[PDB]
This record gives structure tokens, C-alpha cells and sequence, in this order.
């Protein structure tokens, strides 16, 4: 049963004239979706909606071509084919009795327009600071009164597509905040110098959309109230809270957030460097001079921290963006009290990642089915339940195996699940000691509560930690219908990367010198002072190891043959780590690698060493100058991070040995996550979900299709309109 | 009339069981479209049948979900959908009496499967020196036979589809290369070790796919014959031409290229390194040991060189893909003798920037309606001719004004173009001034060539060249109907940048120690030994100012607030480009900006050199503390490459004088290219196009709609599928 403390996230409030059902709100969000794939925009917000969400917002909607922000993608309200793709949205949030938001969106230069090749319009002439090679037309009292429109025209649109709140978008530096903002807006007419002409043109927005349709959906606006840069540009207690005063008799209710667009990570706050409720010192401030409804995100997963900043007097309503990712049934578990069921968003942001990469979908590490639910019909609560009794042997209990174990149990299979280590985890028990990486360790820690709480409801099941290595023969006695082998993958430690996909002549972890992430984590092999790490990998490893050792007294230097952090750029942990590596000294040699490597020392050399003029001179001759930027550097301990390799030795004298299984009784045996092949976290989890949904399909090891949401040949976008080639003559 | 010496190019050719009308062939290269955009797809294709070439060919085309390119975008032939979608393209080019190819596609651990989720599979597990965070498993002897089976399945599909020509693609380090080179194939089996067995994976899916749709289709194979790496990958007189000769039975053509993945501009030459036949070397030497039709690309143009290389016996047909972007009709052209009619490319990479960049539409420099076929309805050589008889005046001869003149006397009206500029060409006759870019000059070379053609037609129009300033007086009493203002962009001169959007303090190029590029390019101002170049764009001016100071005697030094040349890394110039600037002892310092100037001295500090806690301490006070790396470096001269702004000086004149507009019977004034924005060179000469294409619209200065390519919600890409959600419960 639910706490009574826990009541209070469950009363109905006032949002202009709507009313939210709880206090559970999905802010808007990426999801890749857009209005381009209609099927996973619908399915992604409504089993929110099923899951107790009071409302459901799409992520930023262009309300016009000459906002396009192709290459990544938004949602568009830009016609009568886009009312009809998000009304599919709408119209399956509100059978599960939730409300429906828009959050119009016109980004300025931010928006490189690659899709429409139209001109952006700011208050002043700039190039992006974000898309650098992004400039806009200043504009000219016209172009206001036209960008207006826009606003008025797409809200209208918003409201035959079903839409229940309208925003008018003014966070991440986007329009609205740019003619608000000094460090965009140059201006010295009405629409400059002051705040009360600063502010000018979203007051009038706020106004123009409203007596269009404020009598029929409730006007919030989502506002960037600090962009955390200090005097120059946005100042909460400044320009901030003046605004709110201003404007609060137009809007129905305030979403906050903090940051600009080039480190949106300060308000989509990675785990690594902030924790839940890092943004209240910020957001307190509105409800300080609002007179509405006050919301604004901080990672919220804890419903303990939730009445918290509720009963303090912080905000009114839970506004969650990623928790909502990783556990669309958040609100239902907590009305129920079944808190030990919340899965825990890790605060990893590689949901994230995929929008800002551009044009793929959203994934998600804790949550597997998320961006799944419409085109592989996987609900995150609802699974099919087995007609069989096969029993099935998992070997590793690591992020694919768990996950497997997890969802087999669900669908009522008999699991056996094994390990060597003593915990559930498998290679996430060392990551998440990395420094700031603490928060990650809820992947691990979900999936032992529910394998534990799955146990007791099948007494065939069991949990075997802390055995010994399962060998060829362990495995085909076993006594298991099916296999699947899990076993992981570990760093290198010959060298081999992805430049030369050969080892290193001289690399070798064994001898005393030098050592993998592995050995660093362990903490057993003695460290030298002067630390080197080679690094091929472009994700987190590095610059974790490089902040382990320096914080504990080495000397560090990264040598990189690759961007150093180049996914961080992704997860928006980037300007915080490389900030954090400035801070503690450690010295970064991009655009080098290693030749070879000595006791105490290694050979490097200037990836773009060779001549730059290519001529043909026969084979056995390199068609360039050769590369002579060759120089020793001196070590006392090598770190080698230059890639991963599977750890499959088990599956392959369990595949030699293929013509033994049929008389085993084994059915088949399936290999996934890392001994597949290295993955990120996230994808190691989806392969363990995924052979377990699929486990009764002809080839398990492989995926079935999923449902394609791309254009049919023969049907236009435009509803009634001519698909066929018209040349204009 | 066409010269005799050009009537072999109009000979046929027998390949296989398919014959070419002449010797114009496009190969297989993206334009963003696949099998996502059937009407981009079929549209561009179509048009170059109508214009001439003899076979066209799609993109790269995955055989199946576990070649994903996402977030690149290539062709798919998973499905019946995709069937329907491809044979829009196929029956449109044989409507023209051209044939039609696709390129099967399938490319190991290089494809990153971001939308699938699927595990890619190679010869040898390895993670991707492309994607360096994918990784592939490595395929045992079922995996071998499956995969080989997904091409067969695939090529089947393709006949349906209406396909002319099949493609083995295995060049760009695709999968049948990953096989054949030791670079990634370390196997052990009958699949490695040995030429004949590295061949066997190759050998063995050509016979399949012959033995499956040979009788019905030409096979064509796609083959990198050298890496240009030297020892270590494949090499032209080594394993290149006797695999040739071990698998020329097997095919009915031969499409050869050079390089890899990584560094694929080795193939698609930019005109910055490479002139037209620049791949002749390697090509050559394959016809030397061949039986069967030969073609090779080389950025080939001139039918002068188009003749060489036949009656030379180098190759007998002439493959192209930059060449017929720009100009679609280029065999027409020649058939007819036009010569001078030819728009030719000019080696800029723009259009694979595009594919590259992941997602968006290929747009080409030359071409303004390359990607607009379809969704504008826009021929590249057909023109809305129009009914009345309005005199337009267009200031500014450059990119955007010469194309807008270009398509407006194209369309029968009176223009008078006008420029100060003693030549068209506006800011590229500088540019094209820069080592290396001597080729861009075509673009203005064109348009030359083109206007003075056309003023023959109408004694009415008029070029005014060599003019003093048009005034704002001077164009209200002119006495045109409509007024284009097209007068352009100048870099910055007092230090605005993107990073701070303001100007830095001591920052002047009218002081002697200082200067722009165009400074620089006028050779006039003098420049000391110690060369600061202080960058904040991402594209070509910073390294080109670089080279052109290095090669003359100066010691440079780049300090750069952005990522140096950025945008290279998507034209492919970024590999040989840096090579060019280490060669030239080129200093780089990244991730520095300048706080302020003095003579002869500049402050800079480290980007990321602010403390990376962020802890709120109210207003006038910055969230971080403070960073401290600031420095003073010394110099003779500062080149400043910070920004461009447009120069609408004249147009904000005009528009304040809008009331006088009606009174000298002006009808309206338009503002386009750099003078609306600062654009890439390509989307200047767009903007021209389209306000040509739309001057009788209500509003010119806006786009009108185009035709989008989005699913229909309601319509599943599946024949006869269900596009409700379906939960699999
Ligand atoms: C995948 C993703 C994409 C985002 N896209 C948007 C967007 O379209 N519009 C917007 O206003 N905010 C965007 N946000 C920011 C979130 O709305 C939110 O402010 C941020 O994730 C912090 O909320 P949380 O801490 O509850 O996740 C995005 C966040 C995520 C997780
Ligand atoms: C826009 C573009 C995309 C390309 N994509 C492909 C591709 O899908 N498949 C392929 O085999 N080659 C691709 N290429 C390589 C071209 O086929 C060709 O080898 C290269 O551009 C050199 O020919 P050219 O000099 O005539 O342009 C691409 C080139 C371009 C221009
Ligand atoms: N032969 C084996 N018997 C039992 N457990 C094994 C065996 N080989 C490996 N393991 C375990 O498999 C797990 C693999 O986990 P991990 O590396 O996290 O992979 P993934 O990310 O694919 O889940 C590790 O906990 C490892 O101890
Ligand atoms: N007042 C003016 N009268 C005539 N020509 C002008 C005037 N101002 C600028 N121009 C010319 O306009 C041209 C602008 O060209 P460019 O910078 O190449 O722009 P775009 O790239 O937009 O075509 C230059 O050739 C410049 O000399
Ligand atoms: S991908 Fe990571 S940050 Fe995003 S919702 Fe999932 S667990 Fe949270
Ligand atoms: S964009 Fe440039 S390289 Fe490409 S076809 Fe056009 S002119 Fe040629």
C-alpha cells in the first residue's frame, strides 16, 4: 500500500482550464520521433499515460520550415499532414485520460535549416554559437510581426491535432530567450536595451497565442531562467525573476530550467557531475514571485525527494524528462506502493546522445523497451506468458545476462542463472566505482531486487553467484532446454586498437610497467608516478582513468589516437570533463599514437605525419612522404585503454562441439552482449531483452523485423495532394 | 554539331546481358534520398536518363537490418516495401530508355546500426577505424553461408524491382574487401591466410548472385584495387589485378576506386589535392589483365581527357558521379556539340558533406537544383517562361546575384545586372585565389560564359560592370520593376565572434599589425614574419590563409576558439588538409580564444579553463570559478578570421525609404545570398535561384512550400501490414 506521506503527489491542479489528474508531468523531450514516425511517438507517450502520467508533452515543434534543425530531428507543425501524424498522439494519451502538450519551437541560428536551406531570424544578426557555420537576418518590424504568426498560426494547428497545453518555447536559448538575452540581442529599438523591451516580444507571443486559443487549452511557457554563465547573460535574481513578474498574468504555469543550448547538460544534469534536486536553488526562486503553477525538473526518481520540494514549497508539480524515459510507470508505482519496482534513470544521458548525434532513435540503458514499444510491440510491464516448461541455463550475470534472466522469469521460464562473481553486475560493479559513475549502479541494483523478488514465484528458478567457471562440458550436462551465454568482454592487453587492428609491438599488461582498466580498478598492482594512458576508445574510459589517477597524486598524460571524450560531446558530459581534467593537471596529446613501446618508455607519432601529396610508385612503396614525427616519451606505468575484445571462449568449444547438443536434449544455445560483441551498456541490455522476448522464435540469435515507419510510395504527406514528379515549366 | 573526335562516347557497350546506349555511366553514389525519399530517388535519377547517361544507379544499398548506416542514410532492400519504393526510381529511368542499377550493400562493423540495433558481423572480430564504436562478431562458417545468403536474397528482390544491373559492392572497405584484406582479415580457416582463400568469400557470393539473377541481369562488382596505404592492405600489382584475374569470368563489369573508408576523398577526389584522371595509375593497370568492360571515376569533365582515356585503352566506359550532379545533362551536351553549355564541378565535396554530416538532403554548388527535382518541381534546364514584360536590376554580380540573373533571362525577362567588381564572381575570385581552389573558379566561369549567351537573346538586358556603388537614390530611379539586392558578406574587422557574440577588445584591421582575409588576399598590406591567424569558423578560410602564409616565408600560428576546419572532416579534405599544414610547421592551438588585443601582443586563454563545479552564489557573481589560464603571446601580424556579417547597408537604406517604393513605380526589392546571411557558397547561389524561380509569388523573399517525403499516419510502409500499435502480450 502507498504511504500516506506520498498522498499529496496525488491531488488534481489547476493549470488555466485544464486540470492535471496528479502531479506527474512528462516535460517535452527528444525521442527521435518528431512527427516522422507517428507510431513511435504515439506508443512511447501513451504507455506513460497508461503508467499514470498526468501529461505528455512531444518534444520541440518546429512552427515552421525556416526552423528546421536537420540534421537532428524535431517534431513540425507545419501543416495539415502534421496535424494528422501527432493527432495519432494525442488521440491514444487521452485514452488513458492524460492531457496532451506541444512546445512550439522557432530556434534562430541554432537551427542550420539543412532539411528546408531557408534563412533563419534573430533579434540581431550572429552565427550560432552552437552551429557555427549558422547565421541568421536581423530582423526588421515586419519579420517580427511574421515570426508571430508563426506562433499564432502553429498554435491553432496544436489545437485541431488535440493538444490540450501549448507552449511557447523560451529555454535553451532559443527565440523567445534570445530577444530577451543581452549576449544575443544588440538591438536599440523597442525591442532592445531595457527588460521591458527585451521582453517585448515574448510578452506579445504569450498574448497573440493566447487570444487565439486560451479559452481551449491551457498557455505554459518553458523558461531557461539562468543560462548559469554568471553576469553578461540571464541572471536569475536579475533579469530572472522580473520577467516572471511580468509575464505571469499570461501563462497558466511555469516549467523551469536552467542553461543555454551549446551545455544543455547543465539542465539534462549527467549523474557524473549532479545529483537529484541539483536545480533547485534555481527554481525556488519562481514560486518566489509566481502566482502560478511552478515546475522544473531535476532528475526526480525519488519520491521521497518529490514531496520534498513540494510540501517545502519549491514547485507545485514533478516535472521528469528522463526518469519518465527509464520508467514510463513511475507515477502508477508509487500510487501502489511498489516502490522496490522503480527502475531508476542512472543519469546517463544516452537516451540523449542519439538526438544530439542526429536522426536516429532514442535508447535507453535501464530501459530497453523505450523507443521499442511501437515498432517490436514490447510493453515495459506486460509480457507474453510461456505455454511451455523449458528451463533455461544464463552464463554471466552481468547487463545482458540479468536482463535476460530478468524478462525469461517474467514470461514464467524456469532460469538458472550463474556467475563467477559474488554479486550481479558483471563488468557495471567496477564502472560505476569510477569517480562520479556511483549513480550507474542502479542498473545493477534493479536488476538483483527483481531476479531476487522473481525467485520466490518459481522455486524451479535458481541464483548461483560465486561458483566456479562453467565449462563446455558443465554446460551440456546441465540439464538446461536452452543456453545463453553471456560472458562478457574485457580490454585488450596487446595493444590491438581500432587504427591498426594489430597489437602494439612491446605491449604486454602481464609485465610490471603497464596494466588495463581492468588492473587499475582492481587496485592490486602497484601505480608509477608518472602515468601515460593510450587511449583508441572514444567514450569514458580515458578520461575516468586519467581522473582516478590524477586526483590520486599521479601524473598524467593522455596520448589519443582518436578524439579524446568524443561521445561525451553526445551525452553533454563533455565541457565538464575536459574542465574537470584542466583542473587536476592532466596533459592531453591528441592526434598521436604508439609504434612501439620499452621497459619505461614508448615511441609515439603525429597521426598526420605522412606527406600530404600522393603519387603512384609501384608496391612495396607507401604512395606518400613517410611519417618521421617519431619521439619517445618516458613512463612509469602504461595505461592501455585501446579497445575491447569478446570473451568467448566458452561459446566457441560449445559451437566445435555443436553435433553433441542434440543429444544433450539442448535446443539451442544463444550468445549476447558483450561476448557478441563489445556494446555500449545499453545495447548489452537491449540483446538480453531481446533473446528473451524472441526466445521462442525459429532463430533466437538473430532479431525478427520490426515494423518500418518510412513513406509509402504512391501516398503523399499532404493530405490530398499529388505525389507524383510536377515540374514547374 | 558534335565533334567527330566525341563519337566513340555515343558507341554502345555490351555488358553481360545488357546493352548501354553510349559511354556515360553514373555509379552508384548518395544523395540522401534511398529508399526513404522515392521521389528524391527517382526524380535525380530520371533526370540524368533524360539528359543522356546511360545507366544510373542508387546509392549504397543494404541487403539486411545488420548494414545499418543510420545515422548516415543509404538505399535498403529489406522488404517488399522497399521493392515498391525502388521501383519508382527504376521505371521513371526506363522511361527515358536508360538502364538501372543498385549497389548491394552490406559493410561489417563500418555500419554503426544506430536505428537496427543489430549485431554486424566481419571476417575477424574488430572495431571500426570509421566508427570507432562499433564492433563486429566474428562470423564462423554458418554466419558465412547466411550473410552470402542475405545477397542472394537481395539480389532477387533487386529483379523484382526492376534492376538492369546487380551490384557486389567491395570497395570503400565494405565487407567482400574486409575479406580480401589482411588489414582486417585474421583467419585462420579456408577463409584467410592465402590470396586464393582471402578471394573465396568474394568469388563464392558472385557466383551465387550470378547463378540467382544472371540471366536477367548484368553483375557488376565495385572493386577498391588499392588502399593507398602501401604494405599492410591491398595493393594494385599485388593481390589487386590477380584478383581480377581470378574473378573476371564471374563478372560483367568492372567499376573501379581507390582508397578506404576512413579516407574515402582518395576516391572522390577534392579539386583542392586532385585534378580530373587522377586515379588513371590504378584504374589502368586493371584493364591491363581484364576481359570485361572497365570504368574507373576520376572527376571526370572535359571530353577531351573522356576520349583519352578509351582510345588509350585505360577504360572503356566513363564512370561519373560528381560530374552528373552538377550537370545531369552532360552527355546531351556533348552529343550536341553545346561545349560551352557544360556546368561543370568544381571538386567541392559540398554534396558529400551532406551524406557525411548524417541525414539531410545533398545539395551541390554548382547545381542549385540538385535535390530540389522532386520536392520544388525544379528542372535543371527547363523554365517557366514568363507572360509579362518586368525589368529587374540586380546589384551584385557574385554566386547568389549571377544565378539569379542567370535563371531570370532563362525565363525571358529584361535583367540589368550590375556590380563595382570589374568581373562576375563576387567574393569567389578571391577565394578561388586561395592554393588549391583554382578550380572553384568555374563556378564564376559558368555564369560568365552563360549571361553573356543570354544577352544576345533580349538587347534589353544589360551587364554593367566596372560601375560606381549603386546608391539607394540610384536604384529608386533606375526604373526596373523589381530590385534584387545581392551585394554580399566581409569577415569581420573587429573581432565578433560566434563565442561571445561581441567584438574584442583592441581588435582592428585598420590598424597596421592587423588584418582580414581580404586584406590578406589583396596582397597590398604588409605582413610581418610572426603570423597569429585567430580563428572561429569551421570551414576552409583559416587553413587556406595558413598554407597560402606558411608557403611564403611566414611562421604561422592558428589559435582556434572552434574545431580547426571542422567542416573538412565532411568534404574529406581534413586528412590531407592537416597533412599539408604539419608538413608546412603550421603551429596549432586549439581550444584557446582571445580576451583582448594590443600592438603586437594578444591575450588567450583555454576554453574549458573555468572550474567545473557549478555552485549557485547569487547575481553579479559566476557559478564556476573564475579561469585562470589567460597568457600573452606575441606577434607581427594578427590575420583576424572570426565571423562574417552581411553588408545591407543599401537594403536597410531602401527599407527605410519603403514609402517611396509605389511613387518610382517599384513593385518590390528582394534581399538574397550573403547579404540576407553569410552562407556556403552553395546556398548563396540557391537563394538566387529560388527568388528567380519565385519572383511572381506573392512574397519572393519567402520560400514557397515544398513537397515533403514523411509516412502517413494511417498507411504502413508494409504492403498490406498494420499500422496500429500491437503489443506482443
Ligand atoms: C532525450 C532528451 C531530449 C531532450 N529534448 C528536449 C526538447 O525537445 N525540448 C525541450 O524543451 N527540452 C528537452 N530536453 C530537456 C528535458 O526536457 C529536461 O529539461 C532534462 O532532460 C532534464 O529533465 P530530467 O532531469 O527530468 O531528465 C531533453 C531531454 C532529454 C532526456
Ligand atoms: C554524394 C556522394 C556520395 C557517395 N556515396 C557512394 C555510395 O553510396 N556508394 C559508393 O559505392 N560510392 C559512393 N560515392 C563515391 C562515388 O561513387 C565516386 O566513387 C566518387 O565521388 C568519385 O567519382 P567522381 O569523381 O565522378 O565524383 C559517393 C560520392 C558522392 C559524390
Ligand atoms: N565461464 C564462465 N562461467 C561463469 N561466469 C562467467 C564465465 N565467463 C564469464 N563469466 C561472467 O560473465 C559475466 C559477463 O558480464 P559482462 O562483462 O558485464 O558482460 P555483459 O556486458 O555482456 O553483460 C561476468 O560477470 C563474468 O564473471
Ligand atoms: N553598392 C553596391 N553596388 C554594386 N555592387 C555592390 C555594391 N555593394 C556590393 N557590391 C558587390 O556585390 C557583390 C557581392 O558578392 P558576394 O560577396 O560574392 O555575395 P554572394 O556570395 O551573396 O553572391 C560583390 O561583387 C560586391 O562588389
Ligand atoms: S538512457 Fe540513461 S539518462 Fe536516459 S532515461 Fe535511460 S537511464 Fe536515464
Ligand atoms: S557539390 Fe561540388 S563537388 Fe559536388 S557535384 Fe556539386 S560542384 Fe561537384
Amino acid at each position: 500500500a502507498r504511504d500516506p506521506k506520498h498522498d499529496i503527489l496525488f491531488e488534481p491542479i489547476q493549470i488555466g482550464p485544464k486540470t492535471l489528474r496528479n502531479r506527474f508531468y512528462q516535460v517535452p523531450h527528444a525521442i527521435g520521433a518528431g512527427s516522422d514516425k507517428p507510431g513511435f511517438q504515439s506508443a512511447h507517450r501513451s504507455v506513460k499515460a497508461e503508467g499514470g502520467w498526468a501529461a505528455l508533452n512531444t518534444e520541440y515543434c518546429s512552427i515552421n520550415p525556416e526552423s528546421d534543425d536537420t540534421h537532428r530531428l524535431s517534431a513540425r507543425i507545419w501543416d495539415e499532414g502534421d496535424v494528422r501524424n501527432l493527432k495519432a498522439m494525442t488521440d491514444e494519451v487521452h485514452k488513458y485520460g492524460a492531457l496532451a502538450g506541444v512546445e512550439l519551437w522557432y530556434g534562430g541560428a541554432h537551427a542550420p535549416n539543412m532539411e528546408s536551406r531557408a534563412t533563419p531570424r534573430g533579434p540581431s544578426q550572429y552565427a550560432s554559437e552552437f552551429e557555427t557555420l549558422s547565421y541568421c537576418k536581423e530582423m526588421d518590424l515586419s519579420d517580427i510581426a511574421q515570426v508571430q504568426q508563426f506562433y499564432v498560426d502553429a498554435a491553432k494547428r496544436s489545437r485541431d491535432a488535440g493538444f490540450d497545453i501549448v507552449y511557447v518555447y523560451g529555454a535553451h536559448s532559443y527565440l523567445p530567450l534570445q530577444f530577451l538575452n543581452p549576449y544575443y540581442n544588440k538591438r536599440t529599438d523597442k525591442y532592445g536595451g531595457s527588460l521591458e523591451n527585451r521582453a517585448r516580444f515574448w510578452l506579445e507571443t504569450l498574448e497573440k497565442v493566447k487570444h487565439a486559443v486560451g479559452s481551449d487549452c491551457a498557455i505554459a511557457t518553458r523558461f531557461g531562467v539562468d543560462t548559469v554563465y554568471g553576469p553578461g547573460q540571464i541572471e536569475a535574481e536579475v533579469d530572472g525573476q522580473k520577467f516572471v513578474e511580468m509575464a505571469d498574468s499570461l501563462v497558466d504555469m511555469w516549467d523551469i530550467t536552467i542553461g543555454d543550448i551549446a551545455e544543455w547538460g547543465e539542465d539534462a544534469g549527467p549523474s557524473r557531475f549532479y545529483q537529484q534536486g541539483h536545480t533547485i536553488p534555481w527554481v525556488k526562486l519562481v514560486k518566489q514571485v509566481s502566482k502560478k503553477p511552478v515546475l522544473g525538473v531535476g532528475r526526480y526518481t525519488d519520491p521521497e525527494k518529490m514531496i520534498e520540494i513540494v510540501t517545502k514549497g519549491y514547485a507545485d508539480i514533478i516535472g521528469c524528462a528522463r526518469p519518465s524515459i527509464a520508467d514510463p510507470f513511475l507515477p502508477q508505482k508509487v500510487e501502489q506502493g511498489r516502490y522496490d519496482d522503480i527502475r531508476v534513470c542512472i543519469g546517463c544521458n544516452v537516451c540523449i546522445s542519439r538526438w544530439e548525434i542526429g536522426g536516429p532513435p532514442m535508447i535507453c540503458t535501464q530501459n530497453a523497451t523505450a523507443g521499442e514499444e511501437y515498432r517490436r510491440g514490447w510493453h515495459p510491464e506486460k509480457f507474453r506468458q510461456t505455454k511451455n516448461k523449458d528451463s533455461v541455463l544464463i552464463v554471466g550475470a552481468g547487463p545482458s545476462g540479468s536482463e535476460a534472466a530478468r524478462v525469461l522469469m517474467e514470461s514464467g521460464y524456469t532460469v538458472h542463472l550463474t556467475d563467477t562473481a559474488e554479486k550481479i553486475g558483471g563488468h557495471l560493479n567496477q564502472v560505476a566505482a569510477l569517480p562520479g559513475l556511483g549513480e550507474w549502479s542502479y542498473h545493477r541494483d534493479y536488476r538483483e531486487t527483481q531476479i531476487t523478488k522473481l525467485l520466490k514465484k518459481n522455486k524451479e528458478s535458481q541464483l548461483a553467484l560465486g561458483q566456479k567457471p562453467m565449462t563446455a562440458d558443465d554446460v551440456l550436462q546441465y540439464g538446461a532446454d536452452k543456453v545463453i551465454i553471456a560472458t562478457g568482454a574485457r580490454w585488450n592487453t596487446d595493444g590491438t586498437n581500432c587504427l591498426t587492428h594489430d597489437p602494439i609491438p612491446g605491449a604486454d599488461a602481464s609485465l610490471p610497467d603497464q596494466l588495463t582498466p581492468e588492473q587499475v580498478m582492481d587496485g592490486k598492482k602497484k601505480i608509477g608516478k608518472r602515468v601515460v594512458i593510450l587511449n583508441a576508445d572514444t567514450y569514458f574510459m580515458a578520461p575516468s582513468l586519467a581522473e582516478k589517477l590524477a586526483t590520486a597524486g599521479h601524473e598524467v598524460t593522455i596520448v589519443s589516437g582518436v578524439h579524446l571524450a568524443n561521445y561525451m560531446h553526445f551525452t553533454l558530459e563533455y565541457p565538464n570533463m575536459m574542465r574537470r581534467l584542466h583542473e587536476l593537471h592532466v596533459e592531453e596529446l591528441g592526434d598521436h599514437f604508439c609504434s612501439r613501446i620499452e621497459p619505461g618508455r614508448m615511441e609515439i607519432y603525429n597521426i598526420w605525419g605522412d606527406g600530404s601529396k600522393r603519387t603512384y610508385r609501384g608496391p612495396g612503396v607507401s604512395p606518400r612522404d613517410a611519417n618521421t614525427s617519431h619521439r619517445w616519451i618516458e613512463f612509469d606505468s602504461l595505461v592501455l585503454v585501446t579497445g575491447r575484445h569478446s570473451e568467448c571462449t566458452l561459446w566457441n568449444e560449445l559451437k566445435a562441439r555443436e553435433s553433441e547438443w542434440a543429444e544433450n536434449d539442448i535446443k539451442g544455445i544463444y550468445l549476447i552482449g558483450d561476448a557478441e560483441a563489445p556494446r555500449l551498456i545499453a545495447d548489452a541490455t537491449f540483446t538480453g531483452h531481446r533473446v528473451a522476448r524472441e526466445i521462442e522464435e525459429a532463430n533466437p540469435q538473430i532479431a525478427i523485423p520490426y515494423k518500418r515507419e518510412t513513406i509509402a510510395w504512391g501516398t503523399p504527406h499532404m493530405p490530398g495532394g499529388n505525389f507524383k514528379i510536377e515540374y514547374k515549366v
